[PDB]
RNA sequence: CGCGGGGUGGAGCAGCCUGGUAGCUCGUCGGGCUCAUAACCCGAAGGUCGUCGGUUCAAAUCCGGCCCCCGCAACCA
RNA sequence: AAAUGUAACA
RNA sequence: AGCGCCGGCCAACUCCGUGCCAGCAGCCGCGGUAAUACGGAGGGCGCGAGCGUUACCCGGAUUCACUGGGCGUAAAGGGC
RNA sequence: UGAAACUCAAAGGAAUUGACGGGGGCCCGCACAAGCGGUGGAGCAUGUGGUUUAAUUCGAAGCAACGCGAAGAACCUUACCAGGCCUUGACAUGCUAGGGAACCCGGGUGAAAGCCUGGGGUGCCCCGCGAGGGGAGCCCUAGCACAGGUGCUGCAUGGC
RNA sequence: GGCGACACACGUGCUACAAUGCCCACUACAAAGCGAUGCCACCCGGCAACGGGGAGCUAAUCGCAAAAAGGUGGGCCCAGUUCGGAUUGGGGUCUGCAACCCGACCCCAUGAAGCCGGAAUCGCUAGUAAUCGCGGAUCAGCCAUGCCGCGGUGAAUACG
RNA sequence: CCGAGGGUAGGGCCCGUGACUGGGGCGAAGUCGUAACAAGGUAGCUGUACCGGAAGGUGCGGCUGGAU
């Protein structure tokens, strides 16, 4: 009975990924973003799912503009898609000189994955 | 369909022709300089040589077949 | 001869 | 017997809830876990069969200056 | 010659105090230079970042964090983790009601804590040759107030 | 049980890479401190850590205590060594209720890296640096190579 | 005859609208470089001309509202 909260999705099974963004404030948010990878990385390997990194970007300042994981693991979807949303960091920022207290946004969008073929092939039953 | 040129680390190229030895640049990784980043400095890692087969003692290299890439040609009615 | 430092100063 | 208001201008202050959200706002600005500025309450101030809002006119605006302004550097001397 | 829509709550002049300048002048400090010995390489000790972990408690973050709080982590310390337990409680001030106070000595179970339990005599001022009747010395049991928290905020603070 | 983890990364230190050195034996010269379930003379057993005896000292009295470099002699002969002392095997001591994780010390055996350190970087202007040992706080014991002190030997250089 | 108006033709002005295009204003965050403010690291500004991803550069002349 408590799968009615993971078998109500279509496909809540497939090997997800997991794709993060820096946002709003920069520097800052590209610390926070790095900081959220390293976060959903030791959530993926306390779960028993596969910590893969497909595709990063290392921001020029501090941090991470944007990062893609593969979360290869079982009902890996189901999970991490009530994980959608920007994440709102609030927090005390270190980049600012005075030491002043900042708001920095970083975003994680997940998606599961699908067949990925577009080669159609052709009928003559319509040519 | 024809002719002839290519495929070699993450990227772009060199290496073949006169076989044994895969190099350069950028990047990547560890260290330094800086309050910090870039730049710079020191050290390091990195390639089934498109595949099948095989020339030879030995193939990135030589010779066939296939597979993608590039150029040219495809005329006279 | 040598670049840059955003976003919340009581 | 109701309506507006109680951060400064501008008269009238506390408690709770909230926690850059919800919202206020005429200007300056309020709200990020002790908010007299948001929402409710208690209390207070101002008017009273009215009280506020929007629109428009004059005023404040000597801010088109006749009364009554300016032009080196603030906007402003025409190139002669 | 010369607009408007739209937009902002300013754009501005001069002067003041700072701060800064790959502006100047004059000075100082093991700041450089002049030297001598090191660190960075090695093995080890130690702290830290990470990573790992059930936990590897917490803080310190350029100089001015990193043999720093730690001038002594095997248990204790210890604030973390796992497991076994306790509920006015390891500790304060209470008020109320039952036991006997008070203190020492063993038995069972158990890793220990804890739970269970068998021992034994309470002064006082007192009716006491008498059962018996306390008060409050301190403990035990049941309550209700309360305790307790190295939980957060050093960006609400004092102190250092 | 963890704070002691360990593919890695940085800071602070210890010991070194040797001949102005290492080892053995003998022999000198300090200061400041500490010490009554404490400091322990001296004796004996053990290669030793240590153990068993046992005097003294509320300590300018007695004890820790030997200071070490140094000095005098002997060995080593330029080698990864009689340098270096990591790592590991084995056997013991002591503290402690208890040394698996996770103590210090002794003995036998083993005897690693390291041939003076890239970029870079630290200290010190005289009894200083360098080097040598001694004490204490904490403390059952100790992971102290740390810290706070103490004295011994004792430089180089500063144009600017 | 004139004449409301209707019709033919051609102009003028104004408004709405149009594939596409030019630049402009706003921005809590992006990319590239750092032109100006200190002599802003090539003094700055300027009219003009040419040029360049971009701020901008250079030529000619001018101003000081230019440090030493
Ligand atoms: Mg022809
Ligand atoms: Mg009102
Ligand atoms: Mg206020
Ligand atoms: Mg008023
Ligand atoms: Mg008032
Ligand atoms: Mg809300
Ligand atoms: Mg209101
Ligand atoms: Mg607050
Ligand atoms: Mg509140
Ligand atoms: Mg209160
Ligand atoms: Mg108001
Ligand atoms: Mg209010
Ligand atoms: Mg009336
Ligand atoms: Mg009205
Ligand atoms: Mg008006
Ligand atoms: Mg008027
Ligand atoms: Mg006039
Ligand atoms: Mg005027
Ligand atoms: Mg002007
Ligand atoms: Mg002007
Ligand atoms: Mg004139
Ligand atoms: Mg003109
Ligand atoms: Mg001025
Ligand atoms: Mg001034
Ligand atoms: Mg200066
Ligand atoms: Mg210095
Ligand atoms: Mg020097
Ligand atoms: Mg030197
Ligand atoms: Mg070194
Ligand atoms: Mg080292
Ligand atoms: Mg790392
Ligand atoms: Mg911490
Ligand atoms: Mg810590
Ligand atoms: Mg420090
Ligand atoms: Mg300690
Ligand atoms: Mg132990
Ligand atoms: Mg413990
Ligand atoms: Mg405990
Ligand atoms: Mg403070
Ligand atoms: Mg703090
Ligand atoms: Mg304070
Ligand atoms: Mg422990
Ligand atoms: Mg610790
Ligand atoms: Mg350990
Ligand atoms: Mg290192
Ligand atoms: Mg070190
Ligand atoms: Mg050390
Ligand atoms: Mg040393
Ligand atoms: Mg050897
Ligand atoms: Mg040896
Ligand atoms: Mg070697
Ligand atoms: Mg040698
Ligand atoms: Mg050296
Ligand atoms: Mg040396
Ligand atoms: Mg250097
Ligand atoms: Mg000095
Ligand atoms: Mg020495
Ligand atoms: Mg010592
Ligand atoms: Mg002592
Ligand atoms: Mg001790
Ligand atoms: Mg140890
Ligand atoms: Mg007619
Ligand atoms: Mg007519
Ligand atoms: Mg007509
Ligand atoms: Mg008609
Ligand atoms: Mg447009
Ligand atoms: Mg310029
Ligand atoms: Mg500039
Ligand atoms: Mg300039
Ligand atoms: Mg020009
Ligand atoms: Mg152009
Ligand atoms: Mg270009
Ligand atoms: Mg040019
Ligand atoms: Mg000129
Ligand atoms: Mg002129």
């Amino acid at each position: 009975l408590e799968f009615r909260r993971m078998f109500s999705g279509e496909y809540d099974s497939a090997d997800c990924y997991l794709d993060i963004q820096a946002g709003s404030g920069g520097t800052e948010a590209q610390d926070w973003a790095s900081m959220l990878e390293r976060m959903y990385l030791r959530w993926a390997e306390s779960r028993g799912f596969k910590t893969e990194i497909i595709e990063e970007s290392e921001g020029e300042v501090a941090g991470i503009k944007s990062v893609t994981i593969k979360i290869s693991g079982d009902y890996a979807y189901g999970w991490l898609r009530t994980e959608t949303g920007v994440h709102r960091l609030v927090r005390k920022s270190p980049f600012d000189s005075g030491g002043r207290r900042h708001t920095s946004f970083s975003s994680a969008f997940v998606y599961p994955e699908v067949d990925d073929d577009i080669d159609i092939e052709i009928n003559p039953a319509d040519l």
